[PDB]
């Protein structure tokens, strides 16, 4: 079904990923333990006799340079390369009635290691990972040995170097294996199943998909649904299919189809007299308008009065990437409720709210913050003689930044959860404007 939210992860985004997985599996092959190397020997140069490398240890690992690419169809093929892993062990060579010892340190370089990572889903709509055909190729060697005997090293060359390097190879992709179950998968499962958004509402985060490895990109859907905290009543399930092209320039782009508070933005509204707090000086009554329309309290002297507005443009713009400039355009008209307890036409007023939004991100949720700026009135028509726009401007004035901006400046600060996996912050936020989606633009670092 449709998801609500999308997670799109970018080629520079699985760049980050295998860079940051990198340094989690490099401290987890130092977990890896060698066995030992023992049998007899036959040296031309000095006899027949046993020899024993024992008590192999990795003392040094390097992992540096990498690659994540897609898979298109199952999932990603990981490929470390250029990388180094040292090991250290004891020896000892029985020649005669003596026995000898020592130690040695071998150095391991042009190291390649080639892994697949296939992406699925479990039923219960988290995700899972599994390394499938892991192989890695263990070359340049450098064996020392203390002492500087000779043939030792020369025996180590014909006898345990490729049984070593290919033991070798065969921990190191089992490695990789374990490490993916018992860590990765675990880790990807620490992405929200069901985030909270307010006290009311909440958002499920579960999977519609397993992952899309598409051909360029990464896209992890999910069901995203606004659902109530009471007991959820699925009154809101009717999310189209959505489409962006080619976003390359960040990390992750997430596609947001819709919220609930002021999403919407053919949005009418009514405003009552009985709508406006108490404490709050502004009526809507026709001896309350009088200074606005000296004529109004004439015609219908003491009254209720009615606002029947609508939004008719809200044209966006980029200021800088996470702040945007909209003005919602809007026309107004003034009604009088008379004692035929039918509404009746007084005045029409234009109206442009000219305001910034400014967003950012902090702990997983998209915050924004409104900047409010001038709101320009405009008399449209009057049936009851001129309105004095300039005086009714401050009352706009008083009534935005009294009621409608404190709210919505409060509905941006509670913003809206991401769905992330743990120790996880984005940054460098480009919000840009599409369809029925919000699509965020962000790039990641990890919480190490
Ligand atoms: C899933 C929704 C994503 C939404 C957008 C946010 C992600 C944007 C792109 C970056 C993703 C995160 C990269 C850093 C995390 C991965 C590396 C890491 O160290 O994780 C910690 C984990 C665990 O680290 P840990 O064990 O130190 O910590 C675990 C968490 N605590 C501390 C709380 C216990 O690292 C590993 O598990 C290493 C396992 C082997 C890794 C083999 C190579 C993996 C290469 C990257 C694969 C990326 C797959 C992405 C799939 C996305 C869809 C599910
Ligand atoms: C599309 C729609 O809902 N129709 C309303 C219409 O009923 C109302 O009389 C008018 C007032 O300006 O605003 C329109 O948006
Ligand atoms: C669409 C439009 O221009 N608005 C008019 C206006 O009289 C008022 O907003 C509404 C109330 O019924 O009726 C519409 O016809
Ligand atoms: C936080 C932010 O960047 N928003 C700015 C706002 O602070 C500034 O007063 C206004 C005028 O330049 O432009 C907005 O884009
Ligand atoms: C990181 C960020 O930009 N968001 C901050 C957040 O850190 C802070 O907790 C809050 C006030 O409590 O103000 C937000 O603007």
């Amino acid at each position: 079904v449709n998801p609500g939210v999308v997670a799109r992860i970018t080629d520079k985004g699985l760049a980050y990923a295998a860079k940051e997985g990198l340094v989690a599996l490099q401290r987890e092959l130092y977990k890896i333990t060698l066995p030992d190397f023992s049998g007899d020997f036959k040296i031309k140069a000095v006899g027949r006799g046993q020899y024993e490398f024992h008590s192999l240890e990795i003392q040094n690992c390097e992992l540096r340079g990498s690659s994540l690419k897609l898979l298109p169809g199952q999932g990603l093929s990981l490929a470390i390369s250029d990388s180094s892993i040292g090991v250290r062990g004891k020896w000892k060579v029985r020649k005669s009635f003596l026995k000898l010892h020592g130690s040695f340190d071998l150095d391991v370089k042009g190291v390649t290691i080639s892994v697949d990572l296939l992406l699925g889903m479990d039923p219960s709509g988290r995700p899972t990972v599994s390394a499938s055909g892991c192989s890695s190729r263990i070359c340049d060697l450098d064996v020392h040995i203390s002492g500087n005997v000779g043939w030792l090293l020369n025996l180590f060359h014909n006898q345990i170097e490729s049984k070593l390097q290919k033991v070798l190879e065969n921990k190191v992709c089992e490695m990789i294996q374990k490490s993916v179950t018992s860590d990765l998968q675990p880790y990807l499962q620490t992405l929200p199943v069901t985030a909270e958004i307010d006290n009311v509402l909440g958002i499920d985060y579960s999977l519609v998909a397993a992952p899309q490895a598409k051909a360029q990109v990464l896209d992890v859907m999910f069901k995203g649904e606004i659902f109530n905290r009471n007991h959820r009543s699925p009154v809101a399930t009717p999310t189209p299919t959505m489409s962006l092209p080619e976003d390359s320039k960040q990390m992750v782009y997430f596609a947001i189809s819709d919220y609930a508070f002021n999403i919407a933005s053919y949005l009418n509204f009514s405003i009552t007299d009985d709508m406006l707090p108490h404490d709050s000086g502004i009526r809507l009554n026709t001896k309350a308008f009088r200074p606005f329309t000296p004529q109004i309290y004439k015609k219908y002297p003491d009254m209720k009065l009615e606002l029947l507005g609508t939004v008719v443009s809200a044209p966006i713009l980029n200021v800088s990437p996470g702040n945007l400039s909209l003005a919602p355009q809007m026309e107004i008209e003034g009604f009088v409720i008379l004692p035929t307890s039918a509404r009746e036409p007084v005045f029409r007023l234009g109206v442009v709210t000219n305001v910034f939004a400014s967003l950012t991100f902090n702990n997983s949720k998209v915050t924004g913050m409104l900047h409010p700026d001038k709101a320009q009135v405009r008399l449209i028509e009057s049936k009851v003689g001129m309105f004095n726009v300039n005086l009714f401007q401050a009352f706009l004035n008083y009534y935005l930044l009294n009621s409608l901006y404190p709210d919505v400046n409060a509905e941006l600060a509670q913003g809206f959860p991401l769905p992330l996996p743990r120790h996880i912050q984005l940054h460098d936020l480009d919000f840009q404007i599409r369809k029925d989606f919000l699509y965020l633009g962000a790039n990641v670092q990890y919480m190490r």
